[PDB]
């Protein structure tokens, strides 16, 4: 019931905004936004959830701070301590940038990323192991100041003004090889696996298919795992135990519905009802802990039928491409097994998610007064983004070594491969298209404020800088 280091946590504080209780998560993207902002879950629907994991790197006396900095395994949190938080998909430290605000960091040098904990009452004191439940102020070590909520809409900063926090664990330890919520992973028929059909189908991606060939290794068959509880969410899934199920790139969920049946769904319609399933052992009729659990359920090893919790239906086939459906009986051979996706995976078909929404956001923006001259464009979002995107396409330097660059050069042209499937070229050509729309900066400030014209030579010469690097190689 103490947080070690290498446990995995989310910030929380808690707020009563419209007559309402709300707990609000600290989260960020990274990609595109280095500023943090609240993840709120009122009591109605699942939140998200991977861009609020963070990670305890390190939990350090301020002597053994000071000595670190100065210079060039799985410890208890004491109060006093200072501690490095990391986030779990962008890999950046939570930090506090100047000019003081909170948000994401790039290196983790020097002591804008590091956060004293100190105790919140007189029930603890200074070298106590910091104990699950516990509030809690976090204090700039860079700026010696408060990681505090603000208040119409409801930010994060650091002010000199107090706030209470709360660490909720989500995972610590586990056994290996063993599925625990908030995992990445593919579902593996008989290879076929689920999945939903590729961008710019007659779909429009709602539907759920049985697929083989090349899916295995494309963003579109990855998975989410999600437990209905958010504290311990990273704990080992047990047979029997509700989830909803994520798609990763189009953020939807799998769900029952009473006129469409086995679809995937909007998260604003991710009603619990719908959106619950469970893994049973078996097809017979057919208590929550505070920790990982018990062990259950095994990755490759473990032959799992999927089922809706309130209508009982079996996941199956209609009946190499075939569609997914809900069914009283289903099959014989409707038993799944799971496999657990790698990271420079998992972290690609979150970047593509974030991507792909931001940059329709700006298309939606752009045909909002393509016929109309004289919802501001997330300018600065976009910029950040294309240049982030950029740097993770850069090819690796002539100057590195020859066996280096051979295993460098394949994970860039899989990177590469994953963002091309999932439609990112025509995403990218899109925004060109429509920007190029307009002969000058000048002749785009006709139709948008003079304001954004100030960027449209630099937004264009990205998005082909961007092009040229999805291609390339």
């Amino acid at each position: 019931q103490f947080l070690r280091t290498d446990d995995e946590v989310v910030l929380q504080c808690s707020a009563t905004v419209l007559k309402e209780q709300l707990k609000l998560r600290l989260a960020a993207e990274g990609f595109g936004n280095r500023l943090c902002f609240l993840e709120p879950t009122s009591n109605n629907v699942p939140p998200d959830l991977a861009i609020c994991c963070f990670t305890l790197e390190q939990s350090l006396s301020v002597r053994a701070l000071q000595e670190m900095l100065a210079n060039t395994g799985h410890r208890t949190l004491l109060y006093g301590h200072a501690i490095l938080l990391r986030h779990a998909h962008s890999r950046m430290y939570l930090s506090c940038l100047t000019t003081f605000d909170v948000g994401l960091q790039e290196d983790a040098t020097g002591e804008a990323c590091w956060w004293t904990m100190h105790p919140a009452s007189k029930q603890r004191s200074e070298g106590e192991k910091v104990r699950v439940g516990d509030d809690l102020i976090l204090v700039s070590v860079s700026s010696e100041r408060y990681l505090h909520l603000s208040t119409g809409e409801l930010q994060v900063d650091a002010s000199f003004m107090q706030t209470l926090w709360n660490m909720n664990p989500i995972c610590s330890c586990c056994e290996e090889g063993y599925v625990t919520g908030g995992h990445v992973l593919r579902l593996f028929h008989g290879d076929e696996c689920l999945t939903i059909s590729a961008a710019d189908s007659d779909d429009q991606r709602r539907l759920v298919y049985y697929e083989g060939g090349a899916v295995c290794t494309h963003a579109r068959s990855l998975w989410r795992l999600e437990p209905l509880r958010i504290s311990w969410s990273g704990s080992h899934l047990r047979w029997g135990q509700p989830l909803r199920i994520r798609h990763v790139t189009t953020g939807r969920y799998l769900a029952l519905t009473e006129d469409q049946g086995l679809v995937v769904v909007d998260a604003c319609k991710a009603h619990t009802k719908a959106t619950s399933f469970c893994f049973r052992v078996s097809k017979e009729k057919l208590r929550d802990v505070e920790g990982m659990g018990p062990p259950e359920i095994k990755y490759g090893e473990s032959l799992c039928f999927v089922q809706h919790v309130a209508s009982g239906l079996w996941l199956t086939y209609a009946a190499l491409k075939k569609k997914a459906i809900l069914h009283q009986e289903g099959h014989m051979d409707d038993a799944l097994f799971l496999t657990r996706c790698q990271q420079e995976e998992s972290q690609a078909a979150r970047m593509i998610h974030s991507t792909a929404g931001l940059y329709n956001q700006f298309i939606k923006g752009l045909d909002s007064f393509s016929g109309k001259p004289r919802p501001a464009l997330p300018i600065e979002a976009v910029i950040l983004s294309l240049q982030d995107l950029i740097g993770y396409f850069e090819p690796p330097s002539e100057e590195l070594q020859h066996e280096e660059k051979q295993s460098k050069l394949r994970s860039l042209r899989n990177r590469q491969s994953l963002f091309q499937e999932e439609g990112m070229l025509s995403l990218v050509l899109n925004c060109i298209d429509r920007l190029n729309v307009y002969t000058t900066a000048a002749h785009f400030a006709e139709y948008a404020g003079e304001e954004a014209a100030e960027s449209w030579k630099e937004i264009v010469n990205l998005l082909y800088e961007l092009l040229a690097s999805l291609i390339r190689g």
